[PDB]
């Protein structure tokens, strides 16, 4: 069971708007970078340039750019052995959720690293995410577990203690 | 070409509970029921699984793993049987459950019809790239909702998302 | 949710050696034949002839026959919307199990109809089958449920009360 | 066993050049129309998407990315909805689009009926390994075209390719 | 061609508990550990999931749905990560768990190496068609078990099952 | 981001005829060998299965079903093990085997690098829709062949086909 070489190929999915989300991603990268079970980590926001767009994030983008960028992400999922999603429970990212469903449809494991800045609200989760994810590591209290998690086999850890939406 | 018998099997995805959202689903059903190209429609919230071993089933509480598995699988089964997905997509309150299955359906190479709804037309028209590119056909819920009754679900002609800022 | 036309396309998997197994299959067919939610039922033992085999069941078969026959079965699984397996708990059929795993890998629903002529033995099941199957209908006490089951949506019914092997 | 209703959903793949190719396609449709096992038939060249931004569109000419995506997806949607593929395979001028589709369908584990055509029945009979082993059923177009009218698409009985040299 | 680094990721499937079966798995590990083409080996029975909410975990009893889900998924995850499967197949006592994953792996188009074992060589040599055809490479456990240390898992060359009666 | 170890597993598809084709294949291997991102490279024509029952086997001649299955499966196994495909695509004589493989890989959602070659750089630039939209990255073989030595196969950056008429 002991890998002769790292085989964990990570698809790090995550929103990239607010500074918080930006901070989590930069850290998650630092953590995963210490994990000996990882061989490669892909982060989609690290892009394609359409020599025809005379372009802004959030603006109207060319179809060529859209296709190339969306494909770069699907390619990342294809090459990956598992997904790690810095999941924002406050501002739900539909892009991230899409990717989770896509990865599960491909039968790949998905580690959910939820984050919330509202401890007051009863921890609730949509069924699809709750039953779709294979392993959960609380981002607010276990973010560091990512540096040790064995990605060569991705041990399961069902979602529990969450009210199913 | 013209089908000999209805071939469309719809997986109707949509957020629920919310008053407006329930309204949409209800209207979506009526519209689909009028489509001659549809053989079957599956809506996840209709019937449910009852875990006789569940004391006071909290429709938002913890809920047993037995009910979770059985309910989740009923959804994957609907996706499996469907020929296409029709999603009543709320642009104001993004539903990750809906997004999950869109990606799940696209991974299976099945067509997905996105029906966006927004109560704030004055607000920015922006969509996540994965949704904008993942979807194969868009039908504005606020303006073309009625097209669901005429749309040919035997072939699901595509209609790329356009006119939305992308992030 | 009410189908305008039947959409249930059944892949009826089952051993076909003993007379018992042969009896169950003939009955399962009769039952399913009464179900209004079924549009078609495929039973693999209903074959290909290789005009080159100068052949016996259990004997050495030509590769052409093997390929054509195996494919006829995969084609049946491809066309099917769900599988119904007359599962023998006494004499485990690896062919049937293979097909269950194949169908689940394709995310299709699988109805397990177990049979046993040894009520004395503690009901035990292999994990993969127990967690792989989506719906179970006891063959010894609910065989008739197949005539009523709604195959247009295949309601879930997790396996319970079985010792996991 | 006997089907209560037609369940065959055919993806009719085919080059759409030379008068010979479009004529075979024509005949293919006629034959399929008379088959009681067929529920629906999709021919990629029958409809077509129209991109308003695209001016003076021409076949073989530079096309917009939007038109390309929509059209490609329409073909994949057809493959997804199909229960089996029927390819009018031109053995004289190999068509990579059809071959791409045969491979895509086999990856999805769907049956593929190959219907080869040659204007030179006397030249050597050779076939690429992937096509020869990828297809599940072969029906010669030059002498058995007509059985598309009777073939049982509810079950698609296999019939391995034999008699062709392999390269 | 020659790999720059081990690429083989094995999913070692096999029945357990039985004295002889445990022996095989143990020997299989040793043999694989000596293969230069292997980067990783996953054996389902090694480590396990503990459900802190499980009183007296009966290794054959009912067992919680939480443990079942988590354990089953650990297996599907091993199949997902693997590049190929190596199954210590007991021909005397057929293991449906092993058969399930063989089919699951073949549906994913992954290569499967079958390693049959029998304590009754005097008995009929027969194999189920699905196994005989589903498998891509066979290595007799009773006579070539040692080949597991030389086999190139970077390319998994096929070796069709032959010499077995088929039912 | 930077990979700890090479993770690119290439499926090198290519016709294996004319001296030109086998020479490109030769060069392709040389270039790939010098790419630090490549862990392994599979070329379908490098090894080969041998069927003892088969006597006087010849290329293009009638082959045994056992040889056909083994060889076809060896190619599918290669596609399964591969993280991406690289096709030395002959634009002058279309090869259905390569096209079949491109489609099979795209159905599995794997990236496909197309490397087109033409001995007539002046003739019209036209490509079949499925190939043009199916591939994720194009690298001209006639003027950019050499970048196979530097392309980042750990991530395979997309590069849509443009400049080709579509038919
Ligand atoms: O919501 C974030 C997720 O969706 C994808 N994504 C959304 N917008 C993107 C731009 Se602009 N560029 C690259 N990838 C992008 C990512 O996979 C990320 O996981
Ligand atoms: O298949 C996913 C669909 O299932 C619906 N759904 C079914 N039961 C659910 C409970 Se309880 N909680 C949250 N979502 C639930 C989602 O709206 C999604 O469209
Ligand atoms: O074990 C029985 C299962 O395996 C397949 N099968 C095994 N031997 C077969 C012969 Se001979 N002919 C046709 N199908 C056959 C069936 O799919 C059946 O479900
Ligand atoms: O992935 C399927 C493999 O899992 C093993 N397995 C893991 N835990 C199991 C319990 Se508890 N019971 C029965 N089988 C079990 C099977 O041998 C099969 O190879
Ligand atoms: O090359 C033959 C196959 O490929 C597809 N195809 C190639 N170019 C196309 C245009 Se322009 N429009 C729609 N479909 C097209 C067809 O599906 C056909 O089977
Ligand atoms: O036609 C080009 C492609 O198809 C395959 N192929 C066709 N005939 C073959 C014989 Se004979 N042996 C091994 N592979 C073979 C190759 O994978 C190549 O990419």
């Amino acid at each position: 069971m002991k890998a002769v070489v790292p085989t964990g190929k990570i698809y790090l999915g995550s929103p990239f708007y607010s500074d918080a989300q930006r901070e989590r991603a930069a850290k998650a990268k630092e953590l995963l970078a210490k994990n000996p079970s990882i061989a490669h980590v892909f982060f989609p926001f690290d892009g394609f340039t359409d020599p025809d767009e005379k372009p802004e994030i959030g603006g109207i983008r060319s179809m060529v750019w859209r296709d190339a960028t969306y494909q770069n992400d699907l390619t990342g999922i294809s090459n990956a052995t598992c997904g790690v999603f810095l999941y924002d429970m406050d501002q739900l990212d539909d892009g991230s959720a899409f990717e989770i469903g896509f990865m599960r449809a491909m039968h790949k494991p998905v580690i959910l690293v939820p984050f919330t800045e509202h401890p007051e609200k009863e921890k609730k989760m949509n069924l699809m995410i709750a039953q779709g994810v294979t392993t959960i590591i609380d981002g607010n209290t276990e973010f560091e577990k990512l540096a040790d998690y064995n990605f060569n086999e991705c041990p399961s850890n069902p979602v529990r203690g969450y009210g199913i939406y």
